[PDB]
C-alpha cells in the first residue's frame, strides 16, 4: 500500500494529511514542490489543485476527502456516526475560516490589508465560539483525540505565526493546542518535520 | 431519531439535506425562516450559522457535514472508503467554487461583476474539469448515483439562474443533472419544494 503525497514546501492543507500519517504510523513519502515545478504538475491533475494523494497508481484530491479517507474506522475517528458528524463540522467551520485568507494574492499591501482585516474582525469571533464549544471537555469530539483535534491545532500554528496575542484569552484553547501537540507520535513529528513560515 | 433542519426559505446550503431527506426518505421537520426571527434564533448556536440539524435537541452544524452524516451507511455514501473519498472530493471541490461567491454583496453591481467573472473564468475551468472527470460515465463516481451527484445538480441548478449557458458546452453535465432530477424521489421533491429565486 504505497503513499506519495504532493504539496507545496508548506504544512499548508498537506500538515492534517502529514500529522495523521506520523501518529498512525505509516511510511509515506513527503513530496514538496517548488513554486516553479507547479505549472507542468497542475496541468496533468484532474482539479489542478494540491494537496494530492497517490495511492497505488491512484490519485486522490482534497485535504478533508483525503484526511477523512485515512481515519475511517481509526481512533482519530469520531467513536459513532454523531462524533462524526461533529468532526466534519469542527473541521469545517475551521476550514471555512482559513479558507477564508486569500493566501495567493500576488499583491502585497492588497493581500496584508485582507489578512488583517480577518485577523481582527473574524478571528476572535471563530476563537470565542470554539472556546465554548470545548467549553469544558477534554477534547473538541467525545472522551479522546481525534483529527479534529489535529485540524485545529494546526490551523492555530498557522494562525498564531500572524498574530500572536489571539489565544491569550483563551488558555483552554492554548491548553488543547498544547495537549494535542505532546502526543508521542505527533509530538514527534513537529520536532522533525521542514521548518516553514507556513 | 426526529429530525428538525433549520434554515431560510431557498435552496443554498439545506438543499443537499431536503434531496438527502427525499432520497432516503426519511420524515424530518422543514422549517424554514425569514430573517424576522434570525438574531432571536442565532444567540441560541454554538457557531451561529445556519443550516443547522436538530436531532433529538442534539444540535449538529455544517451542511456538508450533516448530509454525509445522513448518508453514512446508505448507498449515497459512495461505495468504498474510496469511492467515499472521492464522493468528499467533489462535494468540496464544488462547495469550495460556491464560497467564492460573494453572497449577501449588497452594493448590487459589484455582485454582477465578480458573479459573472466567476462564471466568466473561475466556472468554466471547473466545468471542463468536472466534465472530463465524468467523462461518459454514468455517474461522478461509481457504478450509482452518489450525493456528489446531487450537490452538482444542486449547485449547478443555482449557478443557471445567473448564466443559462454555462454548460452549453458541457452536453454531459446537462446530462448528469437530468438522470439526478429523473430519480423519483428527487423528481417528487422537486416539483413538491416551495418556489424560491435560490
Ligand atoms: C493548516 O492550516 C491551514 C488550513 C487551511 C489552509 C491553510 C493554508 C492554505 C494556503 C496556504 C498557502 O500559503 N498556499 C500557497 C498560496 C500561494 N501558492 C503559490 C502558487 F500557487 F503559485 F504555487 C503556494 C501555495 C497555506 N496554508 C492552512
Ligand atoms: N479545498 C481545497 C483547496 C485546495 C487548493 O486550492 N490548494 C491550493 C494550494 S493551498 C492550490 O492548489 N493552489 C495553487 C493553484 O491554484 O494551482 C482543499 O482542501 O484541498
Ligand atoms: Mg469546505
Amino acid at each position: 500500500p504505497n503513499y506519495k503525497l504532493t504539496y507545496f514546501n508548506m504544512r499548508g492543507r498537506a500538515e492534517i494529511i502529514r500529522y495523521i500519517f506520523a501518529y498512525l504510523d505509516i511510511q509515506y513519502e513527503d513530496h514538496r514542490i517548488e513554486q516553479a515545478d507547479w505549472p507542468e504538475i497542475k496541468s496533468t491533475l484532474p482539479f489542478g489543485k494540491i494537496p494530492i494523494l497517490e495511492v497505488d497508481g491512484l490519485t486522490l484530491h482534497q485535504s478533508l476527502a483525503i484526511a477523512r479517507y485515512l481515519t475511517e474506522n481509526t481512533d482519530l475517528a469520531g467513536n459513532t456516526e454523531m462524533e462524526q458528524c461533529h468532526v466534519d463540522a469542527i473541521v469545517d467551520t475551521l476550514d471555512d475560516f482559513m479558507s477564508c485568507f486569500p493566501w495567493a494574492e500576488k499583491k502585497q499591501d492588497v493581500k496584508e490589508q485582507m489578512f488583517n482585516e480577518l485577523l481582527t474582525y473574524n478571528a476572535p469571533h471563530l476563537m470565542q465560539d470554539l472556546d465554548t464549544y470545548l467549553g469544558g471537555r477534554e477534547w473538541l469530539i467525545g472522551n479522546s483525540v481525534t483529527w479534529a483535534d489535529f485540524y485545529w491545532e494546526i490551523c492555530s500554528t498557522t494562525l498564531l505565526v500572524f498574530k500572536p496575542d489571539l489565544l491569550d484569552n483563551h488558555p483552554r484553547l492554548v491548553t488543547l493546542r498544547k495537549k494535542v501537540q505532546a502526543i508521542p507520535a505527533v509530538a514527534n513529528w513537529i520536532k522533525r518535520r521542514p521548518q516553514t513560515k507556513l
